[PDB]
């Protein structure tokens, strides 16, 4: 019932499993680790309570994907031999969109840790929000994006909701920081190795 545990737990592992030459990485394993996220935009406020609905969405199509795919290798290869890689609610589609999403809240992570003190969310919140998705998000999103900022809850209040103090929320989040940064990287270079590039 510790929802940052949780998430730092799935990613853990995934670092481990990841941090092999040649890694096979689940479809059914990362898509349930990329769900344990999904809480965080909740806690961000009602309005974020949308951009949670969009994150959730992708993820459950990867896990929709898991039940008859075993890799994500196996998935992207699968888009890229049906020349679908970038057709709208493709799995290597949603796949990037969903690495932004991780990225999202490593750096929102970060941000926070660095802004110890600070009781507002809105700085960390933002300049996490312009270095993740501002370059792939149109401006109709990214307006809207800039009106949720409006209903951040304060930092305590947001530990609150995630029920840890200033100094285990601080290690979990952490963690997280610590795992999703090779997993990203990894992703990154799932795409790039087979020409996809990761900014469409
Ligand atoms: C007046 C009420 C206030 C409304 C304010 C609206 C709140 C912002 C809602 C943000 C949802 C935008 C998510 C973007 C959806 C799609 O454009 C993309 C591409 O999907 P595709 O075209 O392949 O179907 N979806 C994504 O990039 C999913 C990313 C989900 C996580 C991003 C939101 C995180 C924002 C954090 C802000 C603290």
């Amino acid at each position: 019932d510790k929802p940052l545990r949780k998430i730092s737990a799935a990613f853990k592992k995934l670092a481990i499993i990841v941090n092999s030459p040649n890694p096979e990485v689940p479809v059914t394993q990362f898509s349930h680790a990329c769900s344990l996220v999904s809480p965080l935009f909740g806690c961000l406020g009602i309005a974020f309570k949308f951009a949670e609905m969009a994150y959730v969405a992708k993820v459950d199509d990867l896990v929709r994907a898991s039940s008859s795919i075993s890799t994500l290798v196996v998935m992207m290869d699968k888009d890229i031999e049906a020349d679908c890689v970038r057709k709208a609610g493709s799995h290597t589609r949603n796949l990037l969109r969903v690495k932004r999403g991780l990225d999202m809240v490593k750096v929102l992570f970060e941000q926070i840790i660095a802004s110890e003190g600070d009781n507002s969310l809105k700085d960390p919140a933002t300049k996490s929000y312009a270095q993740v998705f501002a370059p792939h998000h149109g401006w109709a999103i990214r307006k809207a994006v800039s009106l949720g900022m409006y209903a951040l809850p304060t930092r305590a209040h947001l530990l609150n909701m995630l029920k840890e103090d200033e100094a285990a929320a601080k290690i979990h989040m952490q963690s997280y920081v610590n795992s999703s940064a090779p997993l990203i990287t990894y992703l990154d270079n799932l795409f790039l190795s087979k020409q996809l590039g990761i900014d469409w």
